[PDB]
């Protein structure tokens, strides 16, 4: 369930280098 940015989860490998999803991602990725 992605809310708002369900990233940062350190160890896991986010998905922000194809297409953003996360209304409200705060990764460096996409500022
Ligand atoms: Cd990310
Ligand atoms: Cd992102
Ligand atoms: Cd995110």
């Amino acid at each position: 369930m992605d809310p708002n940015c369900s990233c940062a989860a350190a160890g896991d490998s986010c998905t922000c280098a194809n297409s953003c999803t996360c209304k409200a991602c705060k990764c460096t990725s996409c500022k």
